[PDB]
């Protein structure tokens, strides 16, 4: 069985490059972020622009909701992230700390908590209450690239330009685990088993967290350059899903590695993609030759 992603949206607005999409987890909305120093929510469903939310003094390179989906969180190259308000629209809180560009950043399951990564080489750890630093780990060696907690906020998952994936305990912030060519995305699994590690080498592997080996390997799209974005559809078959520097997103069968669709319509680095929580539904954005956003939808 292959899906059958065909275009139902696109979603224009953005003036400088996209650079990150997230589906709500109540499925609602779809949340972007851009270069242009914006974050946009869109209808998941109609494609229906709803509001633009402001503040930042800089390009933002990831944003992240709140699991109540009340809550985004932005990084920036202002060296702050900011916790909003979607509702309003207002800044609750400026995470103050970071050194140089904050790149990415996630909420825990629980959402008292958000890490951030940065060319700063760091990940800190804030309180979402108070918008205080809890910890900062020394966590790599160059840019920190990705970020992610795992099912229940016990392990986050960083990568960096370094060539490292470590695995940290959230509570203490000591590395629990080492998973050379750069790591330029990494997220848990929804299990929290299986790592997804996109390296600058064209390659996207499924790594086993607890025997630390990779068990798959996608190849055929182009990430020689940029940190794309890679997902675990699970709402239809079985998918990896991941942008691409030919302007494509790629669907890989998880199981065989077989390139299962190609989606074609954007215009330049397809940066970004997001699979929507209980529809078969994709969300793809690219840089700024494009700069929309455009949401798919297949049968399976
Ligand atoms: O975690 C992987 C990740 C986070 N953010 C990105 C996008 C980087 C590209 C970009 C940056 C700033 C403006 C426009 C585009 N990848
Ligand atoms: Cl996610």
């Amino acid at each position: 069985v292959k899906p059958n992603y065909a275009l139902k949206f696109t979603l224009a607005g953005h003036t400088k490059a996209v650079s990150s999409v997230k589906f709500s987890p109540n499925g609602e909305w779809l949340a972007s972020s851009s270069a242009d120093k914006l974050i946009k929510i869109w209808g998941a469903y109609d494609g229906k622009f709803e509001k633009t939310i402001s503040g930042h003094k800089l390009g933002i390179s990831d944003v992240a909701w709140s699991s109540d989906s009340n809550l985004l969180v932005s990084a920036s190259d202002d060296k702050t992230l900011k916790i909003w308000d979607v509702s309003s629209g207002k800044c609750l809180k400026t995470l103050k700390g970071h050194s140089n560009y904050v790149f990415c950043c996630n909420f825990n399951p629980q959402s008292n908590l958000i890490v951030s990564g940065s060319f700063d080489e760091s990940v800190r750890i804030w309180d979402v209450k108070t918008g205080k630093c809890l910890k900062t780990l020394p966590a790599h060696s160059d840019p920190v690239s990705a970020v992610h907690f795992n099912r229940d906020g016990s392990l986050i998952v960083s990568s960096s330009y370094d060539g490292l994936c470590r695995i940290w305990d959230t509570a203490s912030g000591q590395c629990l685990k080492t998973l050379n060519p750069p790591v330029s995305f990494v997220k848990f699994s929804p299990n929290g088993k299986y790592i997804l590690a996109a390296t600058l080498d064209n390659t996207l592997k499924l790594w086993d967290y607890s025997k630390g080996k990779c068990l798959k390997t996608y190849t055929g799209h182009k990430n020689e350059k940029y940190c794309i974005f890679a997902n675990f559809s699970v709402t239809g078959g079985k998918w990896i899903v991941s942008g691409s520097e030919d302007n494509l997103v790629y669907i890989w069968n998880l199981q065989t590695k077989e390139i299962v669709q190609k989606l074609q319509g954007h215009t330049d680095v397809v940066i970004s993609t997001a699979c929507h929580p209980t529809e078969n539904i994709i969300a793809s954005a690219a840089l700024e030759n494009d700069k929309t956003i455009k949401l798919w939808k297949s049968d399976c």
